[PDB]
Parts: C-alpha cells; sequence; structure tokens
C-alpha cells in the first residue's frame, strides 16, 4: 500500500532495506541520484521518502527545499551516520520527520516508520488571525503568501488550532508525534521552528507560552 522512495549511498544496504520493507507491503522505489529523486517525487505523492543527509548530486535539505515549493508537507527521514547528522543536526530537525542512526536495525526501523505513517493518518478550523488553511492539501497562507509548513509543523499547528484549551507538552507530543512512544523538550524546538514560519516582527506571535501550563494559539 504505502509508497517509499529510498536514496541510501551504501549500495549492499539500499538493497537491503529495500528488500526488507517490501516485506512489510510497502511499495519501495529505489534511486542512486538526488535529481531523480525529487523529479520522481515532484510527480508522485510519495508517504515516505528515506535519505541520507548528503544525497552525492545535492545535500538532503536542498532536496527538501525544492520538493516544499509545491509540497510543503512532504515526509521526508533521514538515515545517516551519528557523525553526519550532528554536522547537520538543526538543519535536518527543520526539514525531516525524524532520523535515525547507522547501523541501523531492520526491526527498529520498520517499528518506527509503521508509527510515523499512523501518526500521520489520523491527523489526516480553516482560519486563524490572517492564516488560511488547506487541510486537504496540507498547505497555509498567511495572506497571499504560502506558509512552507514542514509536516511536523503543520501537525503542530493543526493540533493548537483544534483545541479551545491550552495544551501541555505532553499532550502535544502524544498528538503531534503519536504512536512514537518521552522527551518533550522536542515539542519547545518545534514550537520554535513553527513561530518562525508564521510570526510577524511588529506583531504579537501566533503562539503564546502559557505560565505552568503549555501553549496555546494566541490573537493579534
Amino acid at each position: 500500500g504505502k509508497r517509499i522512495l529510498l536514496l541510501e549511498k551504501e549500495r549492499n544496504l539500499a538493497h537491503f532495506l529495500s528488500l526488507e520493507l517490501q516485506k512489510e507491503q510497502y511499495r519501495v522505489d529505489l534511486v542512486e541520484e538526488g535529481q531523480k529523486a525529487l523529479s520522481m517525487a515532484l510527480q508522485t505523492d510519495y508517504d515516505l521518502i528515506l535519505l541520507n543527509v548528503n544525497l552525492g548530486d545535492m545535500m538532503a535539505q536542498d532536496f527538501a527545499e525544492k520538493l516544499s515549493r509545491t509540497k510543503p508537507a512532504s515526509v521526508i527521514m533521514i538515515l545517516d551516520h551519528w557523525e553526519d547528522l550532528q554536522e547537520e543536526l538543526e538543519v535536518v530537525q527543520r526539514f525531516a520527520v525524524s532520523y535515525i542512526y547507522k547501523p541501523v536495525l531492520i526491526e527498529n526501523l520498520v517499528a518506527r516508520i509503521s508509527a510515523i505513517f499512523r501518526g500521520r493518518d489520523f491527523i489526516d478550523p480553516r482560519t486563524y488571525r490572517n492564516l488560511r488553511i488547506d487541510v486537504e492539501h496540507h498547505t497555509v497562507y498567511r495572506g497571499e503568501e504560502m506558509i512552507a509548513l514542514t509536516r511536523r509543523e503543520y501537525d503542530l499547528l493543526a493540533t493548537l488550532m483544534g483545541s479551545k484549551k491550552v495544551l501541555t507538552r505532553e499532550q502535544l507530543l502524544e498528538s503531534v508525534w503519536k504512536y512514537e512512544s518521552t522527551e518533550t523538550n522536542i515539542v519547545d524546538v518545534y514550537i520554535r521552528y513553527l513561530r518562525s514560519k508564521l510570526d510577524v516582527k511588529g506583531q504579537k506571535s501566533y503562539i503564546k507560552t502559557v505560565r505552568g501550563v503549555g501553549y496555546t494559539m494566541q490573537e493579534g
């Protein structure tokens, strides 16, 4: 059912991951170059794109930016060595739904992919202040400009906007990282990223930190 685009620079690992993911009944398209991966992701809606930090002909960050122009909520996961991921950690957190270290254990990869899919599917209010949300296409517009929220950022905004009450970090973790089974610090990171996308200098932020409680949407 679900469709995976896979670009892995280690050939034997690429072949192993392709075969093992197909045993889970995923359709897997293996590609060797970033330019080809981008052309395919532009024409097909993949449920997961699994890449290294560097695709060879371009960085994953560059791939993700180019894809985001038309598919901003694309679901990208990064598999790489610890050193390579940590060298690009802030960048990766800002475009990738998740990351996983080499050497990979296949049972762990399979479990994490399943959780990511189920957290998106469960998720899958149309205005707030100057924002308009297109829930069918997972797109957000602040005025006549598209705001290129990532999948995680979109899911976080939808959770905040869908709740009349203030939400704790633990509630936001359970909604936006559903099925992934504990550290709420990640919520604070993605709140920071989301504010960076939505907020206008000299306006009140779109997100209020509520003392002793959590986060909620904020009026102008």
